[PDB]
Protein backbone atom coordinates (compact mmCIF):
# COMPACT_ATOMS: atom_id res chain seq x y z
CA UNK A 1 0.00 0.00 0.00
CA UNK A 2 2.65 2.29 0.22
CA UNK A 3 6.00 2.95 -1.80
CA UNK A 4 9.65 3.51 -0.96
CA UNK A 5 10.77 6.56 1.25
CA UNK A 6 13.53 8.14 0.14
CA UNK A 7 14.36 11.63 1.33
CA UNK A 8 16.50 12.50 3.85
CA UNK A 9 17.03 14.44 6.68
CA UNK A 10 18.39 17.71 5.83
CA UNK A 11 21.03 18.24 8.34
CA UNK A 12 21.61 14.51 8.77
CA UNK A 13 23.31 13.17 5.65
CA UNK A 14 24.59 10.15 7.00
CA UNK A 15 21.29 8.81 7.87
CA UNK A 16 18.78 6.42 6.40
CA UNK A 17 15.23 8.57 5.37
CA UNK A 18 13.38 8.46 8.54
CA UNK A 19 10.31 7.03 6.70
CA UNK A 20 12.05 3.26 7.02
CA UNK A 21 12.15 2.99 10.64
CA UNK A 22 8.26 3.67 11.08
CA UNK A 23 7.67 0.99 7.94
CA UNK A 24 9.78 -1.13 9.92
CA UNK A 25 8.60 -0.99 13.26
CA UNK A 26 5.38 -1.03 11.93
CA UNK A 27 6.46 -4.60 9.88
CA UNK A 28 9.30 -5.34 9.16
CA UNK A 29 8.28 -7.09 6.24
CA UNK A 30 5.64 -4.89 4.33
CA UNK A 31 3.83 -4.43 1.33
CA UNK A 32 5.17 -1.99 -0.98
CA UNK A 33 4.34 -0.42 -4.66
CA UNK A 34 7.16 -0.27 -7.11
CA UNK A 35 7.64 2.74 -9.39
CA UNK A 36 6.43 0.85 -12.31
CA UNK A 37 3.29 -0.39 -10.43
CA UNK A 38 4.29 -4.11 -9.32
CA UNK A 39 2.63 -4.56 -6.04
CA UNK A 40 5.45 -6.32 -3.90
CA UNK A 41 7.41 -6.03 -0.95
CA UNK A 42 9.76 -3.77 0.85
CA UNK A 43 11.98 -5.27 4.13
CA UNK A 44 13.55 -3.35 6.54
CA UNK A 45 14.01 -5.61 9.19
CA UNK A 46 17.66 -6.75 9.85
CA UNK A 47 16.51 -10.64 9.55
CA UNK A 48 14.39 -10.61 7.07
CA UNK A 49 16.80 -8.86 4.78
CA UNK A 50 19.30 -10.94 5.52
CA UNK A 51 16.87 -13.79 5.08
CA UNK A 52 15.72 -11.87 1.58
CA UNK A 53 19.52 -12.42 0.35
CA UNK A 54 20.52 -16.24 1.82
CA UNK A 55 17.56 -17.78 0.17
CA UNK A 56 18.04 -19.42 -2.75
CA UNK A 57 14.28 -19.67 -3.95
CA UNK A 58 15.11 -15.57 -5.07
CA UNK A 59 16.38 -14.20 -8.27
CA UNK A 60 18.55 -10.93 -9.00
CA UNK A 61 17.82 -11.17 -12.65
CA UNK A 62 16.76 -7.73 -14.11
CA UNK A 63 14.33 -9.54 -15.97
CA UNK A 64 12.84 -11.59 -12.89
CA UNK A 65 13.01 -8.85 -10.43
CA UNK A 66 11.55 -4.87 -10.28
CA UNK A 67 13.85 -1.83 -9.71
CA UNK A 68 12.21 0.01 -6.60
CA UNK A 69 14.26 3.19 -6.86
CA UNK A 70 12.71 4.28 -10.29
CA UNK A 71 11.09 3.18 -13.06
CA UNK A 72 12.91 1.47 -16.34
CA UNK A 73 16.21 -1.88 -19.70
CA UNK A 74 19.48 -3.62 -20.07
CA UNK A 75 20.75 -6.93 -20.96
CA UNK A 76 22.83 -9.24 -18.57
CA UNK A 77 26.12 -7.75 -19.36
CA UNK A 78 28.89 -9.95 -19.98
CA UNK A 79 31.15 -10.21 -17.11
CA UNK A 80 28.09 -9.12 -14.36
CA UNK A 81 27.84 -12.30 -11.96
CA UNK A 82 25.59 -9.63 -9.68
CA UNK A 83 22.65 -10.11 -12.01
CA UNK A 84 22.43 -13.58 -12.35
CA UNK A 85 21.50 -16.94 -10.98
CA UNK A 86 22.57 -19.88 -10.19
CA UNK A 87 24.16 -22.06 -11.34
CA UNK A 88 25.50 -19.18 -14.03
CA UNK A 89 26.06 -17.35 -11.15
CA UNK A 90 28.13 -20.22 -8.95
CA UNK A 91 30.43 -20.95 -11.64
CA UNK A 92 31.81 -17.07 -11.80
CA UNK A 93 31.93 -17.77 -7.64
CA UNK A 94 34.08 -20.78 -7.48
CA UNK A 95 36.08 -19.58 -10.50
CA UNK A 96 36.89 -16.14 -7.94
CA UNK A 97 36.11 -16.65 -4.74
CA UNK A 98 39.44 -18.63 -3.79
CA UNK A 99 41.16 -15.50 -5.44
CA UNK A 100 39.44 -12.97 -2.92
CA UNK A 101 39.95 -14.28 0.36
CA UNK A 102 41.18 -12.39 3.22
CA UNK A 103 44.82 -14.60 3.28
CA UNK A 104 45.34 -13.32 -0.70
CA UNK A 105 44.39 -10.02 0.22
CA UNK A 106 46.18 -9.02 2.58
CA UNK A 107 49.22 -9.52 0.29
CA UNK A 108 48.46 -6.55 -1.21
CA UNK A 109 48.94 -4.49 2.16
CA UNK A 110 52.32 -2.95 1.39
CA UNK A 111 50.84 -2.50 -2.00
CA UNK A 112 48.05 -0.40 -0.63
CA UNK A 113 49.54 1.38 1.77
CA UNK A 114 51.98 2.63 -0.67
CA UNK A 115 49.42 3.30 -3.06
CA UNK A 116 47.66 5.88 0.03
CA UNK A 117 51.68 6.78 0.80
CA UNK A 118 51.80 8.24 -2.47
CA UNK A 119 48.48 10.40 -2.19
CA UNK A 120 48.41 11.48 0.80
CA UNK A 121 52.27 13.27 -0.39
CA UNK A 122 50.65 14.44 -3.51
CA UNK A 123 47.98 16.36 -1.27
CA UNK A 124 50.71 17.88 0.82
CA UNK A 125 52.51 19.33 -1.76
CA UNK A 126 49.42 21.31 -3.65
CA UNK A 127 48.51 22.26 -0.23
CA UNK A 128 44.75 22.67 0.96
CA UNK A 129 42.19 23.47 0.16
CA UNK A 130 41.10 19.95 -2.19
CA UNK A 131 38.80 17.84 -3.09
CA UNK A 132 39.25 14.58 -1.07
CA UNK A 133 37.50 12.17 -4.10
CA UNK A 134 39.93 13.58 -6.70
CA UNK A 135 42.96 13.91 -5.13
CA UNK A 136 42.70 10.73 -2.91
CA UNK A 137 38.85 8.48 -2.63
CA UNK A 138 38.58 8.16 -6.08
CA UNK A 139 42.41 7.01 -6.79
CA UNK A 140 43.47 4.83 -4.23
CA UNK A 141 40.46 2.08 -5.26
CA UNK A 142 40.99 2.68 -8.72
CA UNK A 143 45.02 1.78 -8.69
CA UNK A 144 43.82 -0.69 -6.51
CA UNK A 145 41.68 -2.80 -9.05
CA UNK A 146 44.79 -2.17 -11.41
CA UNK A 147 47.20 -3.86 -8.66
CA UNK A 148 44.89 -6.40 -8.42
CA UNK A 149 44.54 -7.26 -12.38
CA UNK A 150 47.71 -6.23 -13.57
CA UNK A 151 47.29 -3.66 -15.39
CA UNK A 152 50.90 -1.76 -16.21
CA UNK A 153 52.02 0.96 -14.41
CA UNK A 154 52.34 3.31 -17.53
CA UNK A 155 48.80 2.53 -18.07
CA UNK A 156 46.99 3.07 -15.06
CA UNK A 157 46.78 7.37 -15.98
CA UNK A 158 43.66 6.35 -18.59
CA UNK A 159 41.70 5.44 -15.63
CA UNK A 160 40.87 8.34 -13.34
CA UNK A 161 40.81 11.86 -13.61
CA UNK A 162 43.76 13.81 -13.23
CA UNK A 163 44.95 14.43 -9.88
CA UNK A 164 44.61 19.02 -10.35
CA UNK A 165 41.62 13.21 -20.88
CA UNK A 166 37.86 12.07 -20.92
CA UNK A 167 36.03 9.51 -18.84
CA UNK A 168 36.73 6.21 -20.94
CA UNK A 169 33.28 4.26 -21.63
CA UNK A 170 32.04 1.00 -20.86
CA UNK A 171 33.32 0.05 -24.38
CA UNK A 172 36.61 1.79 -24.15
CA UNK A 173 37.88 -0.43 -21.05
CA UNK A 174 36.56 -3.35 -22.86
CA UNK A 175 38.46 -2.90 -26.09
CA UNK A 176 41.53 -2.28 -23.41
CA UNK A 177 41.20 -4.96 -21.45
CA UNK A 178 41.02 -7.26 -24.59
CA UNK A 179 44.35 -5.78 -25.76
CA UNK A 180 45.55 -6.21 -21.73
CA UNK A 181 44.33 -9.74 -21.84
CA UNK A 182 45.90 -10.90 -24.92
CA UNK A 183 49.38 -9.83 -23.78
CA UNK A 184 48.40 -11.75 -20.43
CA UNK A 185 48.29 -15.06 -22.44
CA UNK A 186 51.85 -14.81 -23.86
CA UNK A 187 53.65 -13.30 -20.91
CA UNK A 188 51.12 -13.90 -17.20
CA UNK A 189 52.54 -12.38 -14.78
CA UNK A 190 51.72 -12.28 -10.64
CA UNK A 191 48.44 -10.78 -10.89
CA UNK A 192 44.67 -12.03 -11.21
CA UNK A 193 44.37 -11.11 -14.55
CA UNK A 194 47.00 -13.48 -15.48
CA UNK A 195 45.34 -16.61 -13.73
CA UNK A 196 42.48 -16.02 -15.47
CA UNK A 197 43.66 -16.70 -18.91
CA UNK A 198 43.66 -20.24 -18.19
CA UNK A 199 40.34 -20.12 -16.81
CA UNK A 200 36.99 -21.30 -18.82
CA UNK A 201 36.09 -17.28 -19.22
CA UNK A 202 35.24 -16.55 -22.95
CA UNK A 203 37.28 -13.38 -23.85
CA UNK A 204 34.14 -11.52 -23.75
CA UNK A 205 33.49 -12.47 -19.99
CA UNK A 206 36.93 -11.61 -18.84
CA UNK A 207 37.18 -8.59 -20.68
CA UNK A 208 33.10 -7.33 -19.43
CA UNK A 209 34.37 -8.88 -15.85
CA UNK A 210 37.60 -6.31 -15.87
CA UNK A 211 35.35 -3.38 -16.55
CA UNK A 212 33.09 -4.29 -14.15
CA UNK A 213 35.56 -4.51 -10.87
CA UNK A 214 36.63 -0.97 -12.71
CA UNK A 215 33.64 0.69 -11.65
CA UNK A 216 32.18 -2.06 -8.95
CA UNK A 217 35.50 -1.93 -7.39
CA UNK A 218 35.55 2.01 -7.42
CA UNK A 219 32.40 4.20 -7.08
CA UNK A 220 31.27 2.34 -3.13
CA UNK A 221 35.13 2.42 -2.06
CA UNK A 222 35.53 5.60 -3.07
CA UNK A 223 32.42 7.25 -1.05
CA UNK A 224 33.23 5.08 2.16
CA UNK A 225 36.67 6.44 2.10
CA UNK A 226 34.47 10.15 1.37
CA UNK A 227 32.20 9.74 3.98
CA UNK A 228 33.91 7.82 6.47
CA UNK A 229 36.52 10.93 6.64
CA UNK A 230 33.95 13.04 6.91
CA UNK A 231 32.13 11.51 9.71
CA UNK A 232 35.54 10.79 11.39
CA UNK A 233 36.52 14.13 11.47
CA UNK A 234 33.70 15.61 13.03
CA UNK A 235 34.14 12.90 15.77
CA UNK A 236 37.79 13.74 17.34
CA UNK A 237 37.11 11.68 20.10
CA UNK A 238 36.72 8.42 17.63
CA UNK A 239 39.65 9.58 16.18
CA UNK A 240 41.87 10.11 19.32
CA UNK A 241 40.96 6.16 20.27
CA UNK A 242 41.68 5.16 16.81
CA UNK A 243 45.44 7.09 17.67
CA UNK A 244 45.90 5.20 20.98
CA UNK A 245 45.36 1.58 20.19
CA UNK A 246 45.43 1.80 15.91
CA UNK A 247 44.41 -2.01 15.98
CA UNK A 248 40.54 -0.65 16.33
CA UNK A 249 41.24 -0.13 13.00
CA UNK A 250 39.72 -3.31 11.69
CA UNK A 251 36.36 -2.89 13.90
CA UNK A 252 36.34 1.26 13.07
CA UNK A 253 36.52 0.14 9.08
CA UNK A 254 33.14 -2.68 9.91
CA UNK A 255 31.17 -0.10 12.00
CA UNK A 256 31.71 2.63 8.98
CA UNK A 257 30.21 0.08 6.93
CA UNK A 258 27.01 -0.48 9.13
CA UNK A 259 26.26 3.43 9.50
CA UNK A 260 26.83 4.72 6.25
CA UNK A 261 25.32 1.33 4.26
CA UNK A 262 26.46 2.99 0.70
CA UNK A 263 24.50 0.41 -0.75
CA UNK A 264 21.07 1.37 0.43
CA UNK A 265 18.68 -0.40 -1.39
CA UNK A 266 18.04 -3.34 -3.74
CA UNK A 267 15.41 -5.88 -4.48
CA UNK A 268 15.18 -9.62 -5.39
CA UNK A 269 12.20 -11.66 -6.95
CA UNK A 270 10.79 -15.07 -5.30
CA UNK A 271 10.99 -17.49 -8.17
CA UNK A 272 8.82 -19.75 -5.90
CA UNK A 273 6.22 -19.00 -2.76
CA UNK A 274 8.40 -18.09 -0.27
CA UNK A 275 7.46 -17.36 3.70
CA UNK A 276 9.42 -14.58 4.55
CA UNK A 277 8.47 -13.05 8.18
CA UNK A 278 5.37 -15.09 9.01
CA UNK A 279 3.64 -14.22 5.59
CA UNK A 280 3.83 -15.72 1.97
CA UNK A 281 5.97 -14.06 -0.75
CA UNK A 282 4.11 -15.02 -4.03
CA UNK A 283 6.29 -16.49 -6.52
CA UNK A 284 6.94 -13.68 -8.93
CA UNK A 285 6.81 -11.01 -6.56
CA UNK A 286 9.61 -8.52 -6.00
CA UNK A 287 11.29 -7.91 -2.47
CA UNK A 288 12.67 -4.56 -2.25
CA UNK A 289 15.85 -4.91 0.75
CA UNK A 290 16.36 -1.70 2.32
CA UNK A 291 20.39 -2.45 3.53
CA UNK A 292 20.37 0.93 4.90
CA UNK A 293 17.62 0.34 7.66
CA UNK A 294 18.58 -3.29 8.06
CA UNK A 295 22.08 -1.55 9.64
CA UNK A 296 20.17 0.45 11.73
CA UNK A 297 17.54 -1.51 13.23
CA UNK A 298 17.84 -1.60 16.72
CA UNK A 299 16.68 -5.42 17.12
CA UNK A 300 19.97 -6.22 15.94
CA UNK A 301 22.18 -3.28 16.91
CA UNK A 302 22.09 -1.57 20.52
CA UNK A 303 21.95 2.35 19.88
CA UNK A 304 22.13 1.47 16.23
CA UNK A 305 21.43 5.51 15.14
CA UNK A 306 25.29 6.15 17.16
CA UNK A 307 28.65 6.17 15.54
CA UNK A 308 30.79 3.90 17.81
CA UNK A 309 33.96 2.37 16.12
CA UNK A 310 34.21 0.35 19.34
CA UNK A 311 31.79 -1.84 18.95
CA UNK A 312 32.30 -2.36 15.27
CA UNK A 313 31.92 -5.86 14.35
CA UNK A 314 30.73 -8.07 11.91
CA UNK A 315 26.89 -8.83 11.13
CA UNK A 316 26.04 -5.49 9.93
CA UNK A 317 24.56 -6.09 5.70
CA UNK A 318 26.56 -3.09 3.88
CA UNK A 319 28.61 -5.59 2.03
CA UNK A 320 25.73 -7.97 0.90
CA UNK A 321 24.80 -11.29 2.52
CA UNK A 322 24.02 -14.56 0.79
CA UNK A 323 25.60 -15.98 -2.65
CA UNK A 324 25.80 -12.81 -3.55
CA UNK A 325 28.08 -11.50 -1.29
CA UNK A 326 30.79 -9.17 -2.08
CA UNK A 327 33.25 -10.51 -3.83
CA UNK A 328 35.92 -7.92 -3.59
CA UNK A 329 34.98 -7.43 0.24
CA UNK A 330 38.31 -8.74 1.66
CA UNK A 331 40.24 -6.30 -1.06
CA UNK A 332 37.72 -3.22 0.02
CA UNK A 333 38.35 -3.70 3.75
CA UNK A 334 42.30 -4.55 3.67
CA UNK A 335 42.06 -0.34 1.05
CA UNK A 336 40.41 1.23 4.04
CA UNK A 337 42.14 -0.41 7.04
CA UNK A 338 45.34 1.21 5.51
CA UNK A 339 43.64 4.03 4.12
CA UNK A 340 41.52 5.78 7.00
CA UNK A 341 44.07 5.86 9.81
CA UNK A 342 46.74 6.79 7.30
CA UNK A 343 44.92 10.22 6.16
CA UNK A 344 44.67 11.34 9.68
CA UNK A 345 48.20 9.70 10.63
CA UNK A 346 49.24 12.24 8.10
CA UNK A 347 47.11 15.21 8.19
CA UNK A 348 45.87 15.05 12.17
CA UNK A 349 43.47 18.55 11.75
CA UNK A 350 42.03 17.50 8.52
CA UNK A 351 38.58 19.05 8.02
CA UNK A 352 35.88 20.31 5.80
CA UNK A 353 37.03 23.20 3.43
CA UNK A 354 32.96 24.20 3.45
CA UNK A 355 30.34 23.97 5.74
CA UNK A 356 28.97 20.56 5.89
CA UNK A 357 25.48 21.55 4.80
CA UNK A 358 27.42 22.31 1.46
CA UNK A 359 28.56 19.21 0.29
CA UNK A 360 27.42 17.85 -2.41
CA UNK A 361 25.36 14.88 -1.52
CA UNK A 362 24.44 12.31 -4.47
CA UNK A 363 20.82 12.29 -5.73
CA UNK A 364 18.75 10.36 -3.80
CA UNK A 365 18.03 7.28 -6.04
CA UNK A 366 21.44 6.80 -7.57
CA UNK A 367 23.56 3.54 -5.69
CA UNK A 368 25.70 3.82 -4.18
CA UNK A 369 25.16 7.02 -1.89
CA UNK A 370 27.76 9.05 -1.27
CA UNK A 371 29.06 12.72 -2.33
CA UNK A 372 30.25 13.86 -6.04
CA UNK A 373 33.06 15.72 -4.01
CA UNK A 374 34.29 16.53 -0.27
CA UNK A 375 36.20 19.98 0.20
CA UNK A 376 39.27 19.01 2.59
CA UNK A 377 42.21 21.13 4.24
CA UNK A 378 44.33 21.03 7.38
C1 LIG B 1 24.13 2.05 -15.00
O1 LIG B 1 23.66 2.09 -13.63
C2 LIG B 1 23.88 3.22 -12.96
O2 LIG B 1 24.29 4.23 -13.47
C3 LIG B 1 23.60 3.07 -11.48
C4 LIG B 1 22.78 4.24 -10.92
O3 LIG B 1 22.33 3.90 -9.61
C5 LIG B 1 21.58 4.74 -11.76
C6 LIG B 1 21.16 6.13 -11.29
C7 LIG B 1 20.36 3.79 -11.76
O4 LIG B 1 20.19 3.19 -10.47
C8 LIG B 1 20.36 2.70 -12.84
C9 LIG B 1 20.60 3.30 -14.22
C10 LIG B 1 19.03 1.99 -12.86
C11 LIG B 1 18.75 0.71 -12.65
C12 LIG B 1 19.71 -0.30 -12.29
C13 LIG B 1 19.53 -1.63 -12.21
C14 LIG B 1 18.22 -2.31 -12.49
C15 LIG B 1 20.64 -2.55 -11.81
O5 LIG B 1 20.69 -3.70 -12.24
N1 LIG B 1 21.53 -2.11 -10.90
C16 LIG B 1 22.89 -2.37 -10.63
C17 LIG B 1 23.85 -2.53 -11.63
C18 LIG B 1 23.50 -2.41 -13.09
C19 LIG B 1 25.19 -2.77 -11.30
O6 LIG B 1 26.09 -2.90 -12.37
C20 LIG B 1 26.28 -4.15 -12.87
C21 LIG B 1 27.10 -4.09 -14.12
O7 LIG B 1 25.85 -5.13 -12.35
C22 LIG B 1 25.61 -2.87 -9.94
C23 LIG B 1 26.96 -3.14 -9.55
C24 LIG B 1 27.30 -3.21 -8.20
O8 LIG B 1 28.62 -3.46 -7.87
C25 LIG B 1 28.93 -4.85 -7.79
C26 LIG B 1 26.33 -3.07 -7.19
C27 LIG B 1 26.71 -3.17 -5.73
C28 LIG B 1 25.03 -2.83 -7.55
O9 LIG B 1 24.08 -2.68 -6.59
C29 LIG B 1 24.63 -2.72 -8.92
C30 LIG B 1 23.27 -2.47 -9.28
O10 LIG B 1 22.37 -2.34 -8.28
C31 LIG B 1 28.05 -3.23 -10.55
O11 LIG B 1 28.59 -4.27 -10.92
C32 LIG B 1 28.53 -1.94 -11.10
C33 LIG B 1 29.61 -1.99 -12.14
C34 LIG B 1 27.94 -0.84 -10.63
C35 LIG B 1 28.18 0.66 -10.86
C36 LIG B 1 29.52 1.06 -10.26
O12 LIG B 1 28.26 0.91 -12.27
C37 LIG B 1 27.09 1.59 -10.30
O13 LIG B 1 26.79 1.24 -8.95
C38 LIG B 1 25.80 1.72 -11.12
C39 LIG B 1 24.94 0.45 -11.04
C40 LIG B 1 24.93 2.94 -10.73
O14 LIG B 1 25.68 4.14 -10.89
C1 LIG C 1 33.29 -0.44 0.63
C2 LIG C 1 33.41 -1.16 -0.48
C3 LIG C 1 32.34 -1.97 -1.09
C4 LIG C 1 30.99 -2.04 -0.83
C5 LIG C 1 30.17 -1.31 0.21
C6 LIG C 1 30.43 -2.99 -1.73
C7 LIG C 1 29.07 -3.34 -1.75
C8 LIG C 1 28.58 -4.46 -2.41
C9 LIG C 1 27.31 -5.04 -2.19
C10 LIG C 1 26.28 -4.55 -1.21
C11 LIG C 1 27.17 -6.11 -3.02
C12 LIG C 1 25.97 -7.04 -3.12
C13 LIG C 1 24.76 -6.39 -3.81
C14 LIG C 1 23.56 -7.30 -3.73
O1 LIG C 1 23.60 -8.31 -3.07
O2 LIG C 1 22.48 -7.06 -4.49
C15 LIG C 1 28.37 -6.22 -3.77
C16 LIG C 1 28.61 -7.20 -4.73
C17 LIG C 1 29.78 -7.27 -5.49
N1 LIG C 1 30.86 -6.49 -5.40
FE1 LIG C 1 30.99 -5.07 -4.23
N2 LIG C 1 31.39 -3.47 -2.51
C18 LIG C 1 32.56 -2.91 -2.21
C19 LIG C 1 33.80 -3.15 -2.80
C20 LIG C 1 33.97 -3.98 -3.90
C21 LIG C 1 35.20 -4.15 -4.55
C22 LIG C 1 36.48 -3.46 -4.13
C23 LIG C 1 35.01 -5.04 -5.61
C24 LIG C 1 35.99 -5.52 -6.60
C25 LIG C 1 37.26 -5.80 -6.31
C26 LIG C 1 33.63 -5.40 -5.60
C27 LIG C 1 33.04 -6.27 -6.50
C28 LIG C 1 31.78 -6.85 -6.29
C29 LIG C 1 31.26 -8.01 -7.04
C30 LIG C 1 31.97 -8.76 -8.14
C31 LIG C 1 30.03 -8.27 -6.54
C32 LIG C 1 29.10 -9.36 -6.99
C33 LIG C 1 29.39 -10.66 -6.24
C34 LIG C 1 28.43 -11.74 -6.66
O3 LIG C 1 27.38 -11.45 -7.43
O4 LIG C 1 28.60 -12.88 -6.29
N3 LIG C 1 33.03 -4.75 -4.55
N4 LIG C 1 29.21 -5.20 -3.37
Amino acid sequence: PTGLPTARAAGCPFDPPPGLAALRDRAPLTRMEFPNGHVGWLATGHAVVRAVLADPRFSHRNDRRHWPLADIGFPPLPGDMLHIDPPDHTRYRKLLAGKFTMRRMRRLTGSAQEIVAGKLDAMERHGGPLDLLEFFARPVPTLMVCALLGVPLQDRATFHPPVRYVEMTYADMQEYFRKLVAAKRAAPADDLLSDLTTSDLTEDELVGLCAVMMHAGVDSTSNMLALGTWALLERPDQLAALRERPDLADRAVEELMRYMSVVHTGSRAALEDVELAGEVVRAGESVAFSVQAANRDPARFADPDTLDIRRGAVGHLGFGYGVHQCLGMQLARVEMRVAFPALFARFPALRLAVPAGDVPMRDDLVIPYGVHRLPVTW
